[PDB]
């Protein structure tokens, strides 16, 4: 056995390069269903792979809940950083679960990646 807590868990994971789409996924103390704690945490999520918001719902929701975890994704979008400015940028919406708050994607974002600048417009698709 382990117990997780929401601090543990990565704050923002992602496999990036190019155009994907990404989840915002509020997450709540239930590790083990039995953590006596009761706070909530988001993480960031988002690889080339889940061509669609739902697979990485799925996917990341259920290890969550394996953790023991419970979860909401907040909404979804999509991850690009192309341009002509380096800046990474979050924008879009899924159609299951709307757009997410791109807000919290980019200041969890530009913490993990400080090097960088991140930024959002809720314009695009």
């Amino acid at each position: 056995m382990a117990v997780a807590d929401l601090a543990l868990i990565p704050d923002v994971d992602i496999d990036s390069d190019g155009v994907f789409k990404y989840v915002l996924i509020r997450v709540h103390s239930a590790p083990r269903s039995g953590a006596p704690a009761a706070e909530s945490k988001e993480i960031v999520r988002g690889y080339k792979w889940a061509e669609y918001h739902a697979d990485i719902y799925d996917k990341v929701s259920g290890d969550m809940q394996k953790q023991g975890c419970d979860c909401e994704c907040l909404g979804g979008g999509r991850i690009s950083h192309q341009s002509q400015d380096k800046k990474i940028h979050v924008y879009g919406y899924s159609m299951a679960y709307g757009p997410a708050q791109h807000a919290i994607s980019t200041e969890k974002i530009k913490a993990k990646y400080p090097d960088y600048e991140v930024t959002w417009a809720n314009d695009g698709y």
